[PDB]
């Protein structure tokens, strides 16, 4: 319910274009890249014996 | 008294229309979110028992 005024109507749909279609594509390749090293760099830790 | 100094007179009536609007336009989407999240998360908390 911000689609009545043009100023806060344009503002609300600029969110979704960034979020659903451009920010969401980055959070996938930032998660899989994070989960890449975080499983890699715990190998380099000494055995806990 | 900046009427004639080009740079200082430029930013004088920038903030009149650009900041009574956008900060207010920022004020809607933050107040829509925060009242939702905080009241969700204080309801997540435990009562005094």
């Amino acid at each position: 319910f911000t689609r009545g005024l043009k100023l806060t109507g344009t503002y609300s749909i600029m969110i979704q274009k960034i979020l659903f279609k451009d920010l969401f594509r980055f959070l996938l390749v930032y998660l899989l890249f994070m989960i890449g090293y975080a499983s890699a760099l715990v190998s380099l830790l000494n055995p806990c014996a």
